[PDB]
RNA sequence: UUAUCGGCGAGACCGGGAUGCACCUCCCGAAGGGUCU
């Protein structure tokens, strides 16, 4: 049982005037409220199952599925 | 692929002391000699 863990990382480069124009008051740039709201650091955590192998059964062409699973950008999960 | 999206990140000397040294003979024997203006 491991948690697939996705976090917004608003680095200093992201939080810089070189990348956008924050609204200014007193000449100070209004810092982004990352603690919550529509502009928060989304800490999305999902359950995930970490087994050493995955398995499926299927009635299909072995060549095409081998090629797809080896070369197509497809994984197992959400 | 039961949906759609999300860098985890930022800072730090690990360093400071030490002799490894103190004792031993490797020696003991022999003819390389004889053939051709």
């Amino acid at each position: 049982a491991t948690t697939s863990m996705r976090c917004d990382y608003l680095s200093p480069e992201k939080l810089s005037t070189a990348m956008f124009s924050p609204r200014t008051r007193r000449g100070l740039f209004t810092r982004v409220l990352l603690t919550g709201g529509p502009t928060k650091r989304r800490m999305t955590t999902r359950p995930a199952y970490s087994a050493p192998y995955l398995t499926f059964d299927f009635v299909g062409s072995s060549e095409a599925v081998e090629i797809l699973l080896n070369h197509a950008h497809v994984g197992v999960g959400y």
